[PDB]
């Protein structure tokens, strides 16, 4: 696209940039391949667990089939895998893939477009494991945050005269994210405290460690994406391009693969009375 | 974009128009600022009410947290605020924002793209207050109507040879809107009549006035948007550009801020028996 | 859009192609008109049935109003009609409509963009009639399949150097589709077998034929779209353009109009005990 006052051509958000040669080196391609392989493996494992998923009483034939919330995390991984497959194709075809082409929600040819479909699922699943209140609201807040990030990317990659708008959108996102983060942490802490005071002088003591570790670590590890934005060329620029791709791949692996594996481990050790305690949690 | 048979350049739906200088005067900018401020204030107030929301029995700790339908209206305002924030940034950066750039659902850089995410929420919330039937169906109809409006905008702002298609889409939308409007009015009337015959010789007589006023006024006041389309330059052209922005800001304020404030007022006076009557309404 | 190394201009995904003259002959226009008329008729009939829809006990006033799953199929037809109306306008205005213009989910100006909104509804409705498990999961799989098809279309209609990516995406879609197809067939078979062993020595024997025919035929007839893709110019090229439009119109008619009519016929003959059997089906 052309801009007034200059002859420079800007390829962001246009089909012209879709046909440009790729700007990535071998490191980014290797990171994309590794993330795709890991996501495929985790998707297959979660699908296998969902198929052979007896209930907490180990009596229901298809427990995840009738109560599909247990499949929610699986969905994330599956869609995440899709969001990487296209990337892989790009590195095989040698054409540009960064912030060019059509805007499709759930497809990661834009920086935060793929997260806009899976992040609410992640927040809902994390809050649902403790039967916490304010599940859909946090998902809506996260959806708005990712929309703000997408607009920040559009403003950052465009005409220089409209560069400060990127910072403005980033600030908006950060403000609301801080609010949501604090709320989520408080809610999680309260819920876990109640669970700890419900399981006193009672078994299932080992599974509580796994649940606590998973929920707390994978709720606190969401600060990585704003820090990456701060250090990427859109911010300070401490790490150049082709290294923010590796950082995003590592963040996606930690946020999705490890979280799904932790939930799979937790669902393999809990039993009826802990399920009843979890049900009692969401009653007050 | 270029068009056959002419050298004229059309900037609708392109990234070229995203970098163009703004066409708005100070009045439209002031209207955008006022609407953003009002939406921010209402979002904060609704969030505060949702946090300190005891149930109708005034016993539940987090009533809106576990039954999140009460938060629905809040969501609208929040997203509406987002849809204006970007607009604000545009007026600060001095670049064009009308029907240019990427197409993101829920972002108001296109005329009716932002309404496509919040209008079904508004219809569902309005029909849910009376426990009325046909809630999701009306939301789907409204979603289709806003899609028709978006396509009408695309046809209107494009090549002149394809201008009549705008009118065609407008007609489609109007037809279905008339159908939905009649259906909604009938349903609301019937439900309120039943409520009036359920609360006879019973208290809670003051809150019925507030509920009736809110539901009836904010269901009838949806005719304003087709009239604005009729009088805007896309239709007759009685009011020029930079004044349809003020009209849309006023319509958004009335449809969202006042509706949320009215529901907040209603939820502050009703009690257990009116809640039981509302539950009895959705049983037949 | 321009591509490096050549002066050829590619109109896919651009606003430039929106203003180009139409490439369709009279046969494609007639097929579009026939499909639009059929979808309009079925939408009106399904709306009439939904309005005058007594329950299985023939006692509830608005059965579909309070339990809106019965309206789900109707929604499909309605949206399908919208997806054709715009097409009709294009043939009246004489401008290009194939894979050009804005990308709107649910609007069929791209090949598989309209199916991405109605196909999950179709899968959920088909699996819900037997109270089968894994309803939302199959809908998500189908949504991913249609996204893969859309990306395949983008790669196929673009620069020749990036043509093999179309095949790659097609393969991805086919793989996952095969998985989903097998799963769906197995589930349906098991559910129907249980229903057959629940209605033994019991009436409602005529409605079982209609249910079996509808579910089995309209689950098996989903293989037509991959075969059309295989034989269309994007694949082997056995049938040229302007004949894949007729094939897609016929496939849409069979998949939506006939399915809705079959469900309407089935809902006109079943009664209380078959409803209780259907409820018993989803319990194990
Ligand atoms: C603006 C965007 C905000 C996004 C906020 C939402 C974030 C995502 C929320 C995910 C919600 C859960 C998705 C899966 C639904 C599964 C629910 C379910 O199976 O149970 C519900 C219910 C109760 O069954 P039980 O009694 O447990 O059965 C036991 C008897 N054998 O049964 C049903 O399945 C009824 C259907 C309810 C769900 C209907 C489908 C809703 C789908 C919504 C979209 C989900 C994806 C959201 C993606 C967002 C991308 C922007
Ligand atoms: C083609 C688009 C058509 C759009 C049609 C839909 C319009 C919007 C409809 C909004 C539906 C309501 C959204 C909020 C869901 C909250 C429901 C809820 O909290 O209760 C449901 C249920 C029952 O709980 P109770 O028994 O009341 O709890 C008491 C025990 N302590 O609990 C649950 O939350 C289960 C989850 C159900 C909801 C799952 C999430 C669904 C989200 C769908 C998308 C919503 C946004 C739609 C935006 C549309 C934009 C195009
Ligand atoms: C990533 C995309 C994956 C898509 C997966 C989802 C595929 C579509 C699933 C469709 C789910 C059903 C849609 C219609 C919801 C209607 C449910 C309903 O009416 O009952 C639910 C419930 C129970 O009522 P009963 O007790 O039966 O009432 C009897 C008392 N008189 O009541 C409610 O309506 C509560 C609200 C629940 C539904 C909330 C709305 C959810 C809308 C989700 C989006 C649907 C469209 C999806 C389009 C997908 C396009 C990508
Ligand atoms: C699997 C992916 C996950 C969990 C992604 C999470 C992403 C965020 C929490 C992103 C946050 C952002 C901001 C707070 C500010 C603006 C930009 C973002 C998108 C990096
Ligand atoms: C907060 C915003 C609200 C409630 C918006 C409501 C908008 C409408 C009812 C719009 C209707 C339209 C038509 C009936 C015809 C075609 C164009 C529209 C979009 C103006
Ligand atoms: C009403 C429309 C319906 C039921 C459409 C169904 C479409 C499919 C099952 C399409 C499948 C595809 C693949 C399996 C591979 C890639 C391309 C598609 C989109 C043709």
């Amino acid at each position: 696209a052309h801009a007034p006052g200059t002859d420079q051509m800007f390829y962001v958000g246009t089909m012209d940039g879709w046909y440009l040669d790729t700007k990535l080196n071998s490191v980014a391609i290797g990171a994309h391949w590794s993330c795709f392989i890991v996501l495929t493996i985790t998707t297959f494992y979660l699908g296998y667990e969902s198929w052979t998923s007896r209930g907490p009483s180990k009596r229901t034939s298809f427990y995840a089939g009738y109560q599909e919330e247990q499949n929610l995390a699986l969905f994330v991984n599956f869609f995440a895998m899709l969001s990487y497959f296209g990337k892989i194709v790009a590195d095989t075809l040698g054409h540009n893939f960064g912030d060019v082409g059509p805007f499709i929600i759930g497809f990661g040819n834009y920086r935060y477009a793929d997260y806009m479909l899976t992040c609410p699922m992640l927040v809902y699943d994390l809050l649902y494991q403790l039967r916490a209140p304010y599940r859909v609201s946090c998902s809506a807040i996260i959806f708005a945050i990712l929309m703000s990030g997408v607009l920040a990317e559009f403003y950052a990659e465009g005409d220089p005269r409209l560069r400060n708008g990127a910072y403005a959108w980033y600030g908006f996102g950060c403000f609301w994210f801080i609010f949501a983060y604090s709320i989520v942490m408080s809610i999680v802490a309260k819920q876990y405290s109640r669970l700890a005071q419900l399981a006193q002088d009672t078994g299932a003591e080992h599974s509580l460690h796994v649940l606590k570790f998973a929920v707390f670590t994978f709720s606190m590890l969401w600060i990585l994406f704003p820090l990456v934005w701060a250090i990427c060329p859109r911010g300070f620029g401490w790490i150049d391009d082709n290294w923010t791709e590796v950082a995003h791949c590592v963040c996606d692996i930690v946020a999705k693969s490890c979280y799904g594996f932790a939930l799979a481990r937790f669902r393999k050790t809990y039993d009826e009375e802990l399920f009843r305690l979890l049900e009692q949690l969401g009653h007050d």
